[PDB]
C-alpha cells in the first residue's frame, strides 16, 4: 500500500532516542486501547552493524507498560525492514535524522510521526499528515510533552 | 485451511493444566528455534464465564523464558476463536478433555498436541499424525518427559 520511501537512507543515522509523537492506522481497533496491538511507543533505535534495525519499545500488556525488543531485518532495499511473525514490513518514509522520522508497518498498517526530542513538531506533523493523505487511515493520535516524557504514554 | 473442528465442544471443560507435547507448523522457522515466532508452550486455559478463551504460555523472548497471557475471543462457531493482531484464528480440531486437546493456529499454520500431564501419550500422538495428514506441514517436534517439566521446556 504504502509507496513513500526515504531515498537515500542511511540507517546507522537514525540511531539513538526517539519519541511517538503521533500514530495513525487504517483499523480504529490496531490503536483504540492501551493494549491495541500496534499501540507501541518507540523508545529506542539500535541499527547493528551489519544493517539490521534493534527495536527498544513500550507496549501495554496485562496491565503494565512493558519494555520489547524487536529485530527489524534489512532487505534488498534500504527503507524497508522485515519483522519475523505468522510477515511484517517496517518502511521508513522520510528522515531528516537530527527531528523526524516517518515511518509505518504493513502487513492493515499503523504509521508514526518519531521526534529526537519531548516536543511538538508541527514541521514534523504536517510531513506526516501529508505522507498518510495517500493511505486509507481510519484512527489518528497525538501526544502532549507531558505524555512523551512517562512509560507508555500515560 | 484447518476442516476439521470439534463438533459438540464444552470450552468451559478444557479448563486448567495442559503441556505441549508435538507441534507442527507450515513453514519451518514458525518453531526452527527457541525464539520462533509460534514456539509457544501452553501453561493453562482458562475459558471466561461469556465463553472467551484466556490461554496461559511460555515464549523465549531476548534470552528469557517469559510468561505470556492471550485472550481469544469466541466466534459464533464453539471451536473457533479469534486472537487480536496485525487476524489469527484458533481452531480446535478435537478433545477428550481428560487427556488431550489438538488445535491449531492460522492467519500460514502451527499445530499441538496438548496432554494433561508430562508423560508421552501415543494415542494422542497417532491422533494428531492423522489430524496433519491433512495439513501442509514441514517442521513437527516433539518434548520428552523432563522437558515437560521444565520452563520453555529445557
Ligand atoms: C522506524 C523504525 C520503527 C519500527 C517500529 C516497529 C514496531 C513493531 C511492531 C510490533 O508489533
Ligand atoms: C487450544 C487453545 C490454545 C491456543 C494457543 C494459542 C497461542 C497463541 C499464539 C501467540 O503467538
Amino acid at each position: 500500500i504504502v509507496t513513500q520511501t526515504m531515498k537515500g537512507l542511511d540507517i546507522q543515522k537514525v540511531a539513538g532516542t526517539w519519541y511517538s509523537l503521533a500514530m495513525a492506522a487504517s483499523d480504529i481497533s490496531l490503536l483504540d486501547a492501551q493494549s491495541a496491538p500496534l499501540r507501541v511507543y518507540v523508545e529506542e533505535l539500535k541499527p547493528t552493524p551489519e544493517g539490521d534495525l534493534e527495536i527498544l519499545l513500550q507496549k501495554w500488556e496485562n496491565g503494565e507498560c512493558a519494555q520489547k525488543k524487536i529485530i527489524a531485518e534489512k532487505t534488498k532495499i534500504p527503507a524497508v525492514f522485515k519483522i519475523d511473525a505468522l510477515e511484517n514490513k517496517v518502511l521508513v518514509l522520510d528522515t531528516d535524522y537530527k527531528k523526524y522520522l516517518l515511518f509505518c508497518m504493513e502487513n492493515s498498517l499503523a504509521c508514526q510521526c518519531l521526534v529526537r526530542t519531548p516536543e511538538v513538531d508541527d514541521e514534523a506533523l504536517e510531513k506526516f499528515d501529508k505522507a498518510l493523505k495517500a493511505l486509507p487511515m481510519h484512527i489518528r493520535l497525538s501526544f502532549n510533552p507531558t505524555q512523551l516524557e512517562e512509560q507508555c504514554h500515560i
